[PDB]
């Protein structure tokens, strides 16, 4: 399989026994068939759907709510905004960007995996609108940069944190590479993608919230840098894919790890489980991507000989019983998200008790959750 932001070893798996014409992976990929033909239908959502425009008056600028920040009563114009940790401000469903850029990544996702596995020319039709509407169209196309994302009304500095939204659809990107070769997604189309993918990974790297959200202290530089890993592998910079995992996500692993395996980063929120998880999965996600070119984030040491394989462990008895956990989780932990990690952990350590766990967990065999489709192993 190419570079991209999935397991590549089950996408392979599931590729093969669906050529084979094996039973269970038959229907299983029938069964996401079904669930796909909505996708087919959807109507290629637009950055710009919005009425209330950005500072810049470009509708094509993606704006945001940062989540935890809300109107202060006690001002005439609710300005500044304070922040309340973990209470989500239902503002930010005013921005259509938030909801209509996860719908577009899950829509992009299913037909670009689905594509990969059955071949079938339906799903790179219906993937290329999707990615040329969000991405290159000239009117409707997503501007390559992040810089309204999650903002917050009357604070005067600038702000990096709402790069962190870019993995709803650099996700997309990525799967993009598996459409090149269709009949639907042209040479031309690529070459757009590949402009504004090469676009966009300059304001990653070069514009001052980029590097700021870069030199983040917790899970936010860890999912920078997965989300860079994604562009990355979009434009098949490998190389760049090695300097960025051995200069940027190891030293940030080795400085976020405790020596007995929690984040105190994490651990000092309000939803302190769901943190720590978080960053576990961010560094699941660009391991996806390292693996495939030899570099196990699960078990590479970083310069002071932490691993991640640490961080797991602390949490993996947190994922049994989540009500032993001793932190402030103000909101109810999701347990199916220690499905697939503890899957992605366990298979990239040997580790058969994660593995076991994984499954005894599991995922619903028909959830429509388009991040589970590769997991048939779970269901």
């Amino acid at each position: 399989a190419p570079l991209g932001p999935f397991n590549a070893t089950l996408l392979e798996q599931l590729k093969n026994d669906y050529q084979k014409g094996e039973k269970e992976v038959t229907r299983y990929i029938e069964l996401q068939e079904k669930v796909a033909e909505k996708y087919i239908k959807m109507t290629p959502l637009s950055v710009t759907a919005k009425k209330k425009l950005p500072p810049s008056k470009d509708p094509r600028d993606y704006m945001t709510l940062s989540p935890y920040w809300w109107p202060d009563s006690t001002k005439i114009d609710g300005l500044p905004y304070i922040r309340k940790d973990g209470e989500r401000n239902p503002e930010v469903y005013e921005y259509p960007e938030r909801e209509n850029a996860n719908r577009f990544g899950d829509a992009a996702y299913c037909l670009g995996v689905l594509y990969y596995i059955t071949g079938k020319e339906v799903y790179a039709k219906a993937c290329a609108n999707h990615l040329r509407t969000w991405f290159t169209d000239p009117k409707l196309g997503m501007n390559p940069n992040m810089t309204y994302a999650q903002a917050v009304p009357g604070m005067k500095k600038m702000r990096g944190s709402g790069f962190i939204d870019s993995r709803r659809f650099s996700r997309a990107l990525g799967v993009a590479k598996l459409i090149e070769g269709s009949k639907s997604w042209t040479p031309s189309d690529k070459k757009k993608l590949d402009d504004w993918a090469t676009a966009f990974c300059y304001w990653m790297e070069n514009s001052t919230q980029g590097q700021r959200e870069s030199h983040a202290a917790n899970n936010h530089g860890l999912w920078y840098e997965a989300i860079h890993l994604m562009v990355l592998a979009y434009l098949d910079r490998t190389d760049r894919i090695r300097e960025v995992a051995e200069q940027s996500i190891l030293p940030k692993m080795g400085a976020q790890i405790a020596d007995d395996g929690s984040l105190p980063q994490e651990l000092k929120r309000t939803l302190s489980l769901h943190y720590s998880t978080f960053a576990l999965e961010a560094l699941m996600e660009a391991n996806q991507i390292t693996s495939q070119i030899g570099i196990n984030l699960w078990s590479t040491p970083a310069s002071n000989g932490k691993v991640a394989s640490q961080a797991v462990d602390y949490l993996y008895p947190f994922y049994l019983n989540p009500e032993d956990w001793k932190f402030k989780q103000i909101k109810p932990f999701d347990q199916s998200r220690a499905a697939i990690l503890l899957y992605e952990a366990g298979t990239a350590l040997g580790n058969q008790k994660y593995v076991d766990t994984a499954k005894r967990i599991g995922l619903k065999y028909s959830t429509s959750d388009v991040e589970t489709i590769p997991y048939l192993v779970l269901k």
